[PDB]
């Protein structure tokens, strides 16, 4: 067909990367996963809700937390209701639906008319109290009305989708290594499982030349038939140094034994990283090593009672944190008694790390294991064990599968917050196709938020990864043949504007260099820019990619700006194209080229994750986590926080330092003193939790660059790539305490109450330590660049794994001390050694 061709036209521009492409495959499982995830898709598309899909109402099944009831009148909540033109306040109790108040509102068609929010694409519709819908919430915890317009629903018609149309040792002959341009070497042979090593040949070394033969075969003490589904064939070359690595899956996606010639080019090494574990191999065939490798070798189909102190012992290594290695003593103990093992689902992790996964007759038997999971299948969910079958440890598919039975239960707004981790989770799978990628697939075409940010996170990783580029376009390919039309459309304008506005970001750039400030001239050929851009190529309205509510429309050319910090990113506004909002106030956005902001995004949906922890145990400390998404390269976009400005400007209104200038510029920014007493607070609250969570993820030493405060007193940390791209633990420095009321060694009501708020949000982050770990261990294998043991259990020393809670109240209350004791020293510092 024609059409089918011009839609597959149509998908690759949407993804940047071509799926039908055949350049970079040496077998079909990508092909064979485009085939094999029809059926889930199509299964989907079939049994969702076309109405409440179109309106993709965003709710929890949540309590409302403590400190929003008591922002309550009295039972009592005022929701106002617009025409045109005029007007309504209603009172209404909480637990009412949408039907219910519209029911109560015609008697002051009326099943053809739904309340939208005002300004926003966000309806508030379905068979859910009014408190659980998550603008309302927001609403209620900023103290803003709640105002919404009363018009059509959306069609379905427009969310249409497109039909569519041996007891054999194993052995590997090396022949030999080649590369055009450029010591000893040789060629290391692993069998992996799990980032586990089952068996190792090292060829003997030979001199480093461009050609490299041996035309040897490398024989391992593992018979065939013992190999594992997902082992991977880890080939490396070293010289004391690895230089470069690839990786062959020994079974393939159809159980066949992997068999025959291969030329297989390699990743270049810039210990363990997710990158690392990838099938795929490197694209640039012209500069990369290539290895010569031949493969020739059949398809892979009443209990006595525990003593006491073996059980003890045994609910002693299960009752531990997940980067505290097991022993081999442990693994005995664990495996022999495995059927007691599966009664404690915190155990799984630890059990299954336990498995000699090189021994068929111990696979098997951990298969007869998991048919009787009675207890798994009936346990409450626990997320952060969930992630950890998920994690690089684990790479056998029915154990993996039984996490992801687990995550099912997740309602769509618990989705959200784990879906970033969730989507970078798919680097740790062996097979292309995996119930991992079948469950994100499945979860974003049911509801439309959740579709959104799929198709971001894995944009994000297809336009930089090539580890990983071609495994998430397949993905996002499966996504967007069912998202429906009306989303198609919207990506498609979203896709357009960003490379637009990222072509001027680095056009922009490339005509002034770090060297020097802002030109006149390139501020005039800035402005020419857009002026050519909104008028030639600019949508009417395009959807912001990090709040998907709100629709951005037409410029405000001459609100635009370039900053001159060498990075010389944009700073764009635009009017919202919903003329129903509220407010005139524009749409930041602020483009920027040369800063890595995976980084950025998964430190900022852990600070969620926090966030969401902290209403647990009814807390909220008035965290930021701004919206920012990684578009491409070291580029990406990041939401322009309104009436926020940075602590060093405030302080300088060389390198020298006011304590009080942050009280002055609160008083300065606050008519009333009751609003300065509001943000006074408002900034205790922000201070205290970004101490925490900044301590926590080892990201606390900042540059007051580096920290922003809003008007109204909400402090919060921004740049985060910058950290990870004489020490403090955490910035709070002389002039946060001056606001405070405190001053050298002093104590006050408000640094009393500080305290009163970081240990109570310390101690709480410490009753999910293994969710933290697992996350905070996942980032650094999947985020940065460049990760070791050292790094990750840095964690497990700030969260003070193994204590009471008043150890914990202790040292977190010392680290308090230590802020202060050096004052303004490391803040200093920076400019000393800049300068
Ligand atoms: C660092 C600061 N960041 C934010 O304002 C901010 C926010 N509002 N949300 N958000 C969310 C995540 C991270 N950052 C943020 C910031 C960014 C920025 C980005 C692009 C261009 C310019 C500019 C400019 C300009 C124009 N003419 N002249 C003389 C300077 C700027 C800029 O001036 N500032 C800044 C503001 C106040 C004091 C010091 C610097």
């Amino acid at each position: 067909s024609e059409e089918s061709q011009a839609f597959q036209r149509q998908l690759t521009a949407l993804i940047g990367y071509d799926v039908t492409d055949v350049s970079n495959v040496h077998d079909d499982e990508l092909e064979f996963t485009r085939r094999g995830l029809v059926t889930p898709r199509m299964a989907e598309v079939a049994s969702r809700d076309p109405k409440l899909y179109a309106m993709h109402p965003w709710v929890t099944s949540k309590p409302l937390p403590e400190y929003l009831w008591k922002k309550i009148a009295n039972n009592c909540i005022f929701i106002v209701i617009h025409r045109s033109t005029t007007s309504q306040t209603i009172k209404v109790s909480p637990d009412d639906t949408p039907g219910a108040i519209l029911q109560s509102f015609f008697t002051k068609s009326e099943q053809d008319f739904v309340l939208r929010v005002c300004g926003r694409d966000e309806y508030l519709v379905g068979e859910t109290p009014i408190k659980n819908f998550q603008w309302v919430r927001h609403c209620l915890k900023n103290g803003e009305e709640i105002h919404v317009v009363l018009d059509t629903p959306p069609d379905p018609a427009l969310d249409e989708v497109r039909k569519e149309e041996c007891d054999r040792k194993f052995r590997v002959k090396i022949r030999g290594i080649d590369i055009p341009v450029l010591l000893t070497v040789f060629v290391e042979a692993n069998i992996q499982h799990g980032q586990q090593v089952l068996c190792q040949r090292r060829t003997s070394p030979k001199p480093f030349t461009e050609e490299v033969l041996w035309n040897v075969w490398l024989e391992f003490s593992i018979k065939i038939k013992d190999l594992p589904k997902g082992a991977l064939l880890n080939l490396q070359i070293y010289c004391v140094q690895l230089l470069y690595y690839v990786n062959l899956l020994l079974i393939d996606h159809r159980f066949l034994l992997r068999r025959g010639e291969y030329v297989l080019h390699m990743w270049q090494i810039s210990s363990f990283n997710a990158d690392k574990l990838t099938s795929a191999t490197n694209p640039d065939k012209e500069n990369s090593m290539s290895i010569s490798i031949l493969l020739d070798n059949i398809a892979l189909p009443v209990r006595a009672e525990m003593p006491n102190q073996l059980r003890k012992q045994l609910e002693a290594i299960i009752a531990t944190d997940p980067l505290n290695p097991l022993t081999a003593e442990d693994k005995e103990l664990l495996w022999h008694f495995r059927y007691e093992s599966l009664k404690h689902p915190k155990a799984y992790p630890k059990l299954f790390s336990s498995v000699k996964w090189g021994q068929q007759e111990i696979v098997a038997k951990t298969y007869q294991l998991l048919a009787r999971r009675e207890v798994w299948d009936q346990s409450a969910l626990d997320v952060g064990l969930t992630m950890q079958l998920l994690d690089c440890n684990f790479s056998d598919e029915n154990v993996r599968a039984i996490a992801v039975q687990k995550l099912e239960s997740l309602e769509d707004d618990d989705v959200l917050h784990y879906l970033l981790q969730l989507v970078q989770a798919v680097k740790f799978e062996p097979y292309h196709d995996s119930a991992l990628a079948r469950f994100l697939l499945k979860r974003g075409l049911r509801n439309k938020r959740i579709g959104h940010f799929l198709f971001w996170f894995l944009r994000s990783e297809i336009a930089q990864s090539r580890h990983y580029q071609q495994r998430f376009a397949v993905i996002l390919e499966a996504y967007l043949r069912g998202c429906g039309t009306a989303m198609l459309h919207d990506f498609t304008q979203q896709v357009q504007v960003i490379e637009m506005l990222q072509k001027v970001t680095l056009d922009i750039k490339s005509l002034s260099a770090e060297k020097y400030d802002v030109s006149s001239q390139v501020i005039s050929q800035l402005k020419q820019k857009l002026e050519n851009l909104q008028n030639s190529q600019l949508p009417e309205s395009f959807r912001v990619p990090y709040d998907p509510g709100l629709k951005a429309g037409a410029l405000a050319i001459e609100k635009c700006k370039v900053m001159a910090s060498k990075k010389k990113p944009l700073w764009l506004e635009f009017k919202c194209a919903d003329p129903t909002a509220l407010s005139n106030e524009t749409i930041g956005i602020i483009f920027k080229h040369g800063d890595d902001l995976r980084q950025d995004m998964l430190i900022l949906q852990i600070l969620r994750i926090m966030e969401s922890i902290w209403e647990t145990e009814s807390l909220d400390l008035c965290l930021l986590p701004y919206g920012c998404i990684s578009t491409g390269d070291k580029i990406g976009m990041i939401e322009i926080v309104k009436d926020a400005t940075t602590i060093a400007k405030i302080q300088q209104s060389t390198g020298a330092f006011k304590d009080e200038v942050l009280n002055h510029w609160l008083k300065e920014k606050s008519p009333t003193e009751e609003k300065f007493q509001a943000a006074v607070e408002r900034f205790v609250y922000s201070c205290a939790g970004y101490c925490v969570a900044t301590f926590v993820l080892g990201i606390g030493d900042r540059h007051n660059d580096n920290i922003m405060i809003t008007e109204t007193g909400n402090l919060f940390h921004i740049d985060f790539g910058h950290i990870l791209g004489e020490r403090v633990p955490f910035v709070l420095t002389p002039d946060f305490l001056f606001v405070m009321g405190t001053s050298g060694k002093k104590t006050s009501p408000h640094f009393q109450k500080f305290q009163d708020i970081c240990v109570k949000a310390y101690l709480a982050l410490r009753h999910h330590t293994n969710l933290l770990i697992i996350l905070f261990s996942m980032m650094l294998m999947t985020g940065m660049p460049q990760t070791s043991k050292e790094d990750i259990e840095y964690i497990r020393d700030a969260l003070t794994v193994g204590k009471n809670e008043e150890d914990a109240k202790k040292y977190f209350l010392d680290q308090i001390e230590v802020c202060r004791d050096k004052g303004w020293t490391v803040q200093f510092n920076w400019f000393l050694h800049l300068v």
